[PDB]
């Protein structure tokens, strides 16, 4: 069944993504998740939903941990999503954004490459709109600089404060059924 | 006890309808709903709520198919709502209509047929009006040309994100009872 | 512990009343609820609640059926409320107030009176407030018909679909306790 | 584990707080909650969440009551929530901020004292504001004079009918992990 990845720097609202997406939690509630420290796979096994599985990770895994097969994990992965706090300093988040999708595509190119700019509700609609361009262009000036101009980012305005995050992660799992 | 069909195109929300309105699902999460390959026959069987059998089918029914005793399913039937998505073309939605209605009366002319003219969050006020007289003026128009002016159609405005979908479905249901 | 009675014609919105203010549905839902036909005695026993008797009347008791000794009920009754769908006539829902609490006053003078005229999400705030002027005055002038001035009614403006149920069942048993 | 006291005048919110806020009550459902007659210690446990105690109160304990060794539990604890309800006369409540504080802060320094200016749905903005200045400035002159100015007070805006209160609980927490 399909795999979906969620990657990111710590506290970008991985754990919050799916707790509020697939298991009722409401945004308020999320303040008190704890820091991940496993990855956690996550089954979408109801008999009425699209059956998918949902691996959430721990911020900024370590690719020297020789306890991580991360070549293994792309290879068996449909989608990767990278979210990126929009209320903080992104430039570290563009950084492991990079060196993340250039590894995956590296092993497997057929992976769909979503970018959750994320924790939006915290900025007005010009800024939103702003923040995504400069982001999309920075990434992709870095892909065209290490020759990946075919590595394909998709880019996401989301929160969990609304049906934007509900939204993104729908169309992120249609593209892979 | 009274059994009320689903039926609509692919895609048309029969799935959403039925748990948003009598399974507590939040609208957001019928993103994720798997398409229905199988006719789900929902009990409604709560002691404190109206007793009545729900069948969501899958959308586009083959009538060809002879699996299916339809004939046998609509003599057993008290009402059909058919649903139709309002925000994408319905050509091929009012073709299946008058098809799936014309067979039903001509076999148990006592149902009754509810068209619920489906996700108008998606659309402006006068927008809805307008294409709910489309709707109901081709419908018409279509029963008329094949000597079914008796045949009666009932049209709603509905969508699971707000209580226009509730309001439709308890009407539906008290007509019933 | 004390019990409070929910009385009032059918329709009038008891049981969506308990069920939303007791038991966590949605007010959308209660569009299903069947016509109540035997009381339902309702412990509110949570440990971290104040503990109270519900009793969710069939609407329009038959004080004439020899199956039901409304004096002995009476006699252990701390507060009765009279729900009048205030969206509807309301003349038969004053006849039935004053039939109801003039027989629940001659055997215990003690009990407490709430008229809960409901269902005002469907009333202008000037109208809700004309509403409850032309109820207040009615009723109070049939008690002083009959001799009745020392029995008082409080007034409540409810609706299911906002805070205001909640607030005034609140007041109710704060007024026992 | 983090150990989190609820103290505060009767009816302040103390168990409304720990309810909304952990135990997904909805705060329309605190009026019906029971005064509290013995400590409640709530363990927040669930693997996904931060893991603390929080103690709930009975309202206005009393210092001189031989079987409560406050000393001890002031000794195992990280955060003091001190709750006043904003909508009601505070010279009470700043009474006995003050003594609870400085109990606790001569047996234990290290603890962080918060104080929830609660109830804040029923103010306007700038009243909002101008409370929590009296507030702040009768607490401090009252430290001033015991010597204590070197005991620090946080103050919190809070509502159990939106994020704030969340926010304030969550602000807690994040100073004790
Ligand atoms: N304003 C706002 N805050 C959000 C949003 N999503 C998550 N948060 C907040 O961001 C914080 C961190 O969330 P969390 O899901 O734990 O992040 P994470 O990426 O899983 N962290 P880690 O990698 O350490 O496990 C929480 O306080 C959470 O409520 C959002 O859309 N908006
Ligand atoms: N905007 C909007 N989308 C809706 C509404 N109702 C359903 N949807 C969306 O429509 C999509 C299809 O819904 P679903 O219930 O699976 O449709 P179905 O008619 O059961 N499909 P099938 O016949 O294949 O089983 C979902 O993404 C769902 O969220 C509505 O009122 N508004
Ligand atoms: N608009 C609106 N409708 C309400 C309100 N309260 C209840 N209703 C509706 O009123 C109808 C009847 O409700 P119900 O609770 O069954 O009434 P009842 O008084 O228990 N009837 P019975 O005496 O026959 O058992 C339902 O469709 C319900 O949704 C309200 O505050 N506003
Ligand atoms: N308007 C409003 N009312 C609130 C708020 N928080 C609590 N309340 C109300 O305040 C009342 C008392 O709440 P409760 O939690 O029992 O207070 P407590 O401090 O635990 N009391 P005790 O010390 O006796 O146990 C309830 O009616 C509750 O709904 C709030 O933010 N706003
Ligand atoms: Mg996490
Ligand atoms: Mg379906
Ligand atoms: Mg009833
Ligand atoms: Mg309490």
């Amino acid at each position: 069944k399909p795999r979906i990845l969620l990657m990111g720097l710590r506290r970008s609202g991985k754990s919050s993504i799916q707790k509020v997406v697939f298991h009722k939690m409401s945004p308020n509630e999320t303040l008190f998740l704890e820091s991940t420290n496993k990855i956690y796979k996550d089954d979408i096994s109801n008999s009425s939903f699209v059956n998918f599985q949902i691996w959430d990770f721990p911020g900024q895994m370590d690719f020297f941990d020789p306890t991580f097969d991360y070549e293994m994990i792309f290879r068996g992965t449909g989608a990767l999503i990278y979210v990126i706090d929009a209320q903080d300093d992104y430039m570290e988040a563009l950084t492991r954004l990079h060196i993340t999708v250039s590894k995956a595509y590296k092993v497997n190119p057929d992976m769909n490459f979503e970018v959750f700019i994320h924790k939006v509700d915290g900025l007005s609609d010009d800024h939103k709109i702003e923040t995504q361009r400069d982001i999309h262009q920075r990434a992709n000036d870095d892909l065209a600089d290490a020759g990946l101009e075919k590595l394909h980012l998709s880019f996401y305005l989301t929160s969990i404060y609304d049906h934007s995050i509900f939204e993104a992660f729908s169309k992120v799992v249609q593209k892979l059924i």
